[PDB]
């Protein structure tokens, strides 16, 4: 028993990451087989970032304006590409670590682990989820750009993240691996700003459920709900409207704990309108909405404590 | 900027976990050069346990009676031996995955990265404290004894703890590397408990810098206090009184941000009075205790949000 904040195993992503530079600028790059990927912003210089043409500044580079590391060894890059926000560098070298390995883009409410990492060189490791806003809550500092996010499955790696800027209120925004940022941001420095973001819902009813499976059931009630009774009070506490998708997510869980989705709605509702009284639920005093139903039954016995 | 519980890339300690099974009981165990550890209760049946005499359970074990796998390669085991509370079983092949590591004791208050494994196979990593009970707080399910704690400090594992039993509130109890327990526990069925555990004062303290660096000052005060007028609010909430260590060990974070340290400590004893009023510190609503000053200096910028 337990529950924590768990992140995949890191190790075949660690022998993935490299660094690049373009004059001046030094950040992150992902190497499978013989390709580096990279945030395209390397080949920018502070001035280039208000309002930068990457068409153009990419054009007056060549193969060699980029030095890229991995550990110790140089590798020599004889071909660029620009895809979306990201550069292609192709390289006379196959990484040998190279996993078996997906691009995916994640959805809102989605988790994953992301490898923080500074000069190519991994530093620590944290699960975090795609808010309904696009942004992450991240831990990153200068030199993090190029960092990836990642889930695994089975001996597959599914990137799905990489990391680009900091947004005013200190989250973070990023692209997938196809270079397409998550949300509406664009690789300049402007005035964009994170939306106004929404508590995941589904996942925090998950965690519900993660509390149950572990043996604790004091915030249950004997009431139920309808949906739509249910999405009024949502909406007031700015949490996302459940359908019946997610009802029907909840299935595998609502019947390992025999109970039902709209019970549990019917007690999120009850927290939601009576606060939890310095109660706790899975040591926490705060509604938990960074697991999903998958993380829970991943992460928790099969079987519950009755 | 932000700020997460962050665990040490897993890499390192992947490379180096097996599976090590006798008779019935399979479990995790860690391979460095020619050895692999594993808890010792592995020699154990499910009656063995309420009462074993592991001299007396192993004499009567061969070489031959340990089946060790490092993913499909069976390892031949030419070696075994008791030390405190783990096996050393030699084996035929060094390890050619083994890092630059070292063995440690932690001390209470001290913070580690778990990768749980299952079947010498990791499932997952995250960030707790050795409580000053001699307990974790992890997330672990039969299968999991063998799981390893570590830190990393430039190349060198740090190995630290070996996971071995839940207690009966779902906490986890373990040993070091070199067999000897963390706490006053023993690797019997029996009916131990933790001990009433305490709240982490230094870590807190670290942690209100943390939530400064950041930028957020909002729980400051015009106050100070003496060590002893704080020790007498801290006995009251169950936090360890500090002492002028933990004062010189906050010395460094006291002056990136420019508080003192028994200014700090004003600001916690107002917070310990008068709660939070539904306000929050780096996104949380209670004190967080399991980050150390180092960690925080490790994650946060070293220049402050002033
Ligand atoms: C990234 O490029 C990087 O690490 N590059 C290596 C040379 C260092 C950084 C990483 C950021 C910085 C702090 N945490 C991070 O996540 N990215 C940036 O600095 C942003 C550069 C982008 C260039 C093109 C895309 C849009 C910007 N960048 C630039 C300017 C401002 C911010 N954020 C910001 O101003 O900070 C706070 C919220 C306002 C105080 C930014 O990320
Ligand atoms: C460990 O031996 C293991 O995984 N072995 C592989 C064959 C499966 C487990 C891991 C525990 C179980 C659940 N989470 C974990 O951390 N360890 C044990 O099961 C304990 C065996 C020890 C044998 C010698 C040392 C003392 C016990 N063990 C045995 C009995 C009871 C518990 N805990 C317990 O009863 O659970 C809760 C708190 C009471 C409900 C225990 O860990």
């Amino acid at each position: 028993s337990g529950f924590r904040k768990m992140a995949f195993p890191s190790g075949k992503v660690e022998g993935c990451m490299v660094q690049v530079t373009c004059g001046t600028t030094t950040l992150n790059g992902l190497w499978l087989d013989d390709t580096v990927y990279c945030p395209r912003h390397v080949i920018c210089t502070a001035e280039d970032m208000l309002n930068p043409n990457y068409e153009d500044l990419l054009i007056r580079k060549s193969n060699h304006s980029f030095l890229v590391q991995a550990g110790n060894v140089q590798l020599r890059v004889i071909g660029h590409s620009m895809q979306n926000c990201l550069l292609r560098l192709k390289v006379d070298t196959s990484n040998p670590k190279t996993p078996k390995y997906k691009f995916v883009r994640i959805q809102p409410g989605q988790t994953f682990s992301v490898l923080a990492c500074y000069n190519g060189s991994p530093s620590g490791v944290y699960q975090c989820a795609m808010r309904p806003n696009h942004t992450i809550k991240g831990s990153f500092l200068n030199g993090s750009c190029g960092s990836v996010g990642f889930n695994i499955d089975y001996d597959c790696v599914s990137f799905c993240y990489m990391h680009h800027m900091e947004l005013p209120t200190g989250v973070h925004a990023g692209t997938d691996l196809e270079g397409k940022f998550y949300g509406p941001f664009v690789d300049r420095q402007t005035a964009q700003a994170a939306g106004t973001d929404t508590t995941i819902t589904l996942n925090v009813l998950a965690w519900l459920y993660a509390a149950v499976i572990n043996g604790d059931r004091w915030f249950l009630n004997r009431f139920t709900t309808t949906l739509n009774d249910f999405n009024l009070v949502a909406m007031k506490y700015n949490y996302e409207p459940l359908t019946q998708d997610h009802v029907d997510i909840l299935g595998p869980l609502s019947a390992q704990t025999g109970i039902a989705v709209l019970d549990m709605c019917a007690a999120l509702k009850e927290l939601l309108q009576n606060g939890m009284n310095g109660r706790t639920i899975l040591g926490s005093t705060i509604l938990e909405d960074e697991f999903t139903p998958f993380d829970v039954v991943r992460q928790c016995s099969g079987v519950t404590f009755q």
